[PDB]
């Protein structure tokens, strides 16, 4: 029988495959919410066309494209599969894959989401913390759909646009970062230190009131709770890029801070993610724990799993639904409230469209 | 009978009366572990005769002094009662004022708790979120006193550097803002808005990998998560001074953001301290609150009452006293991990006073 229930899940994407790279970049670039350019049409084009080699060769680094979708897919099937026994009322439910910059796009999902003619969509953002920069551009992109198609929604839409201490997230992560702390030599599991490390956001996005700071913060203070402050740690932030400032301590600064300074037994926490991409692979893994750790003098440096396949994962994904459904809720109450020192109009018309979705 | 256990409380202070505010300003412009400026000790006094005549007037505008020592005092004779029934082990308690730029200096505490025989001190820091500007600043001074006086404690020594989650204090924050938000007039309540506000800190010391923004963001998630999410809310920062980077968004800005886009009621909650004193009275509740407010026609503005004497804060205090002395802790697993970018050579130094405390 034909799904009753869409699960939109929601996250950037990165190229599948090196060709994919240029279009991924010009999405980006052509992206308005996220950078305002001089004559944009142009030179979004052209510094696509200029990056595009370089984050080619990032990808070549790793295997040669992104895994993004694979392991969305995979938490996807298991979640559905969860779906269907916690809430059989919510009849078959059917997840689709919403990547902001590559294929499947947005857009293109909604679509098909439309055509199979659901009674419901659920706008899930992968992102377990709120960045106007993340989940907002998903569901700007949402709004704007419609609003561009010239067309009202055939479905009843709603959001889970934040989940920074969901219980069994929390529990993931923790048990992810147990299991890696066996894997350092016994004698130095003590002495080892915890950076959780997310993306880091420029300093006039966090200045004008992104709520990703704070949830990120919120999300590690639990997880520590969970282990039980085993180990110290410090939450730093990698993946700037630019002349501009940004908010710090910086992953890779903090990583040879520490080991100047005699911790040399470093476990890296990506926090701000649900399954491995180009900043744990590339980023983590080959410049920061390969080269920089290398050259510093580390000892042990390692990196907990990323969640990926994990059914305990599949499981938090389908408990938030879930609780989602029976809420009855259109989105959190975070939502609600645009950042003080919002200057772009699309927000609160994208928070209007689901506060006032029937139902 | 004598003091067994003295409790030092920590905090920065602030000037009693008006003819304290230089040598507040002396003192703390004389503070290594707050600032590095040349010739500094010849600046330092320069600058506190400079700054004091607008300070004095800050003061005055607020009825002439602090009341940091009435409410620590008030809130340590609570403590103290509470301990000697919940730990009859550890025979009388004794509170000590520690004020780090004013009297009773953290220096004359030591001293008095020494020279009343102690068997055990603690170092009980009053910030509840740790920043090496804070609190670490004041265990520096317990360090440096003895280093200083070229002898060694004739107690044991022990610290509660820091307790951002306490069940009690976030208790007291969400009862003091549920009985503001019933202040506000009945048709508006879940119109509110809520800002947590926390005294900044310059990106400079964010970047080497200072823990308080983290840590004031746990306590802001734990506060909504007991409060059930009912008003939506943004972790905003006040007190920036100078022409540096501070971490934002600010307080100020924020709430003439949110009043420009139609959110002209909100609620301010002080968040990282636990009294009244110069950022509450008059940053607040004059300059933002009165002033700034009005300027762009706000409806109601209101802050959350410090929790200056509230029984239940006694009790936290307490709770955190007894479980510290039970658990047989030294300092947090947190206080032995320094800042990845530290370069203040007394930081480890202090950790290790306390890390090496016999028993
Ligand atoms: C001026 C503007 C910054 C606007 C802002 O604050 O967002 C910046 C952002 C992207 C920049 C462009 C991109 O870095 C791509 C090009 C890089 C070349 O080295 C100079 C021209 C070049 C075409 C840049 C011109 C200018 O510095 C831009 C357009
Ligand atoms: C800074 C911004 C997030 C905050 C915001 O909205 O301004 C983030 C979101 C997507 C990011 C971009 C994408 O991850 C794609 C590219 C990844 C490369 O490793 C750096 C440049 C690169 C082109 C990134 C620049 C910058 O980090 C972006 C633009
Ligand atoms: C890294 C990339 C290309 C630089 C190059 O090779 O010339 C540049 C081009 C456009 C830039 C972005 C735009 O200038 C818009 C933002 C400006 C903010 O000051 C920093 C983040 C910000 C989101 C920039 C991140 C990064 O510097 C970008 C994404
Ligand atoms: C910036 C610093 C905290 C971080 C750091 O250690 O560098 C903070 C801690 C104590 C603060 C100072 C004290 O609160 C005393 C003064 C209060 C006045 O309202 C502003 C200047 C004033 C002189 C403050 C300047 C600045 O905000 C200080 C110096
Ligand atoms: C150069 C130094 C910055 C130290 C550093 O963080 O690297 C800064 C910090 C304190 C500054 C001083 C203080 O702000 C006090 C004075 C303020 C006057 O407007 C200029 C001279 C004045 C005497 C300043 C000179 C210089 O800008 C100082 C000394
Ligand atoms: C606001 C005050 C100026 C006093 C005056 O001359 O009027 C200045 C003088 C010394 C300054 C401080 C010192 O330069 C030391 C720190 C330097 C960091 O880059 C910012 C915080 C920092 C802690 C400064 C805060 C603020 O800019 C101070 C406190
Ligand atoms: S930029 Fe955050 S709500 Fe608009
Ligand atoms: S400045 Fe933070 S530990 Fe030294
Ligand atoms: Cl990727
Ligand atoms: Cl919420
Ligand atoms: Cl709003
Ligand atoms: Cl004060
Ligand atoms: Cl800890
Ligand atoms: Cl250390």
């Amino acid at each position: 029988r034909k799904p009753k229930t869409g699960i939109l899940m929601l996250n950037m994407g990165g190229p599948e495959t090196l060709g994919d790279v240029h279009d991924f970049l010009l999405r980006l670039f052509l992206d308005r919410d996220l950078m305002t350019l001089p004559i944009q049409n142009k030179l979004a084009p052209f510094i696509a066309k200029r990056r595009t080699p370089k984050i080619q060769e990032q990808y070549r680094r790793i295997g040669g494209g992104s895994p993004i979708k694979i392991w969305t897919s995979k938490q996807g099937e298991g979640m559905v599969k969860l779906l269907d026994e916690l809430s059989p009322n919510t009849a078959p439910h059917k997840y689709y894959i919403g990547f902001r910059y590559v294929h499947p796009l947005t857009e293109e999902a909604i679509e098909e989401m439309e055509r199979d003619g659901l009674e419901r969509a659920i706008a899930f953002t992968q992102y377990p913390q709120y960045s106007c920069s993340t989940t907002g551009s998903s569901l700007n992109a949402i709004y704007r759909y419609y609003n561009q198609v010239g067309r009202k929604p055939t479905m009843k839409w709603s959001t889970i646009d934040r989940w920074p201490t969901h219980h069994l997230l929390i529990q993931c992560f923790a048990d992810h970062i147990l299991k890696e702390l066996d894997h350092f030599p016994l004698e130095k599991r003590s002495e080892v230190v915890i950076l959780f490390s997310a993306h880091s956001l420029p300093m006039s996005v966090v200045n004008r009131g992104d709520p990703y700071p704070q949830e990120v913060s919120a999300t590690v203070q639990k997880v520590m709770e969970r282990l039980e402050y085993c180990n110290p740690y410090r939450l730093v932030w990698q993946s700037k890029v630019g002349p501009m400032p940004w908010l710090g301590p910086q992953t890779d600064e903090s990583i040879k801070g520490l080991c100047e300074r005699g911790r040399k037994n470093i476990l890296l926490v990506p926090i701000a993610f649900t399954s491995d991409h180009i900043e744990t692979l590339y980023e983590l893994d080959i410049e920061y724990s390969q080269v920089l750790a290398k050259e510093c003098g580390v000892e042990n440096i390692r990196r907990a799993e990323s969640l990926n396949g994990n059914p305990l994962f599949s499981k938090a994904l389908a408990d938030l639904v879930h609780s989602h459904i029976q809420s009855n809720e259109l989105c959190s109450k975070q939502l609600t409230l645009s950042c003080p020192l919002c200057v772009n109009p699309v927000c609160r018309e994208t928070k209007s469209f689901f506060t006032s979705q029937q139902l």
